[PDB]
């Protein structure tokens, strides 16, 4: 008995790994995965950057970027007003990084931007253009998260 | 070696519910659920108000109830046509209820309703507008279901 | 107690199994499924035939197949664009097949087609209007999945 069961048990275990695996791809898939490639989602909340950051941890992602013109206009279509890119000069001000780590490979920033304006910008979104300005981290803007390809 | 491997299959139960209920968070966040409001959702299925009370009960769901002016809107977005909400005067007429519990409180009712029209309208639907309009529970409506916040 | 754990692992399993089941038929409601009835879904991605038999396969569907009226009018407005469906004529030129088995009953061809023009067409794509029309297998189109009623 014990023995059986406890083999049964490991099957039924890796098959319902399997199943959630399938129904994670699913999701993907109805979410607009496409194949071999990142994928982005929005709940289109705007809210600071600092909830959009938690929200997308909870979730296992990241909060969307953009290291190619293509995932940039991705990350536009997805969101479709000002979003938050997970990029910011937080640490030391004028030095964009990735919220991930490192310094910035791609970006895409509007005429004389980013000039971390007024009392402070240390965050950045994409807007109605696909076009980067430095935001206040403070602001709300719509929460987008990334999934790995 | 046997209290081990139990262990060892104890703790992949642990993660695979971990990764289950964040299945259940994606999804919610990929169909627009907002951070600590209710989750709204319809297949854009019309059916009569005992079956959309079965079908978002067989989700572990219930009828959509708008508990205010926001929440209203919310559903009505989902929705786009007319939908039932979980609210009747099955017990009292002119006494609307929630099918959850509790008296109705926040109200949208359009001009000259509810008016319990012809042998009797007893269910409640929302309509143009955001506005209510009471109905047959027998007649064809949206089923919208709604989950917690 | 050994038996003890191993009684309520198999409890955790089932109630995992209920879950995962729950979180399929949330997902299903989602994504448009009528009571009793298939539904369709699709990433947008166009590709050529093999592979959307295999995507759809992976997940446990199948290509997107017509059965009458109603489910094409369904597929056309997942699809939104031209898509393939779960039919063709590879196994023997000019009697068209359910890729899951039997011979093509209900159709809805354009004027003129099937035509299996030039070298020939073996696939079939559900085009302007949810006509269809014959088409090499090696052309791109769009991965729409049926997934059972
Ligand atoms: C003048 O500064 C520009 O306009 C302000 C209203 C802000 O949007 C700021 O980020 C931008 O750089
Ligand atoms: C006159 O009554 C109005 O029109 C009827 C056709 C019904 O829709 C009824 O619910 C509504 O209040
Ligand atoms: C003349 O043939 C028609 O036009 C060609 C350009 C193809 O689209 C073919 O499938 C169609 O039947
Ligand atoms: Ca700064
Ligand atoms: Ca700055
Ligand atoms: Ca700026
Ligand atoms: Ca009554
Ligand atoms: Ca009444
Ligand atoms: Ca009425
Ligand atoms: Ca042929
Ligand atoms: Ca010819
Ligand atoms: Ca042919
Ligand atoms: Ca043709
Ligand atoms: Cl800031
Ligand atoms: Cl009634
Ligand atoms: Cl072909």
């Amino acid at each position: 008995a014990i023995e059986v069961k406890l083999a049964n048990m490991e099957a039924e275990i890796n098959t319902l790994k399997s199943k959630l695996e399938l129904t994670n791809k699913l999701h993907a898939f109805s979410m607009g995965k496409k194949s071999g490639k990142k994928f982005f989602v929005t709940n289109h909340e705007r809210m600071p950057f600092s909830k959009v950051k938690a929200l997308c941890s909870e979730l296992r992602g990241t909060v969307a970027i953009p290291r190619n013109a293509e995932e940039n206009k991705a990350i536009q279509e997805v969101a479709k007003t000002s979003a938050f890119l997970g990029i910011t000069d937080e640490v030391t001000e004028g030095q964009f990084m990735y919220v991930t780590g490192g310094r910035l490979t791609y970006s895409n920033w509007k005429k004389d931007e980013p000039n971390d304006h007024g009392s402070g910008e240390d965050c950045v979104t994409i807007v109605d253009n696909g076009l980067w300005n430095d935001i206040s981290c403070q602001a709300s803007h719509t929460a987008v998260c990334e999934f790995p390809a």
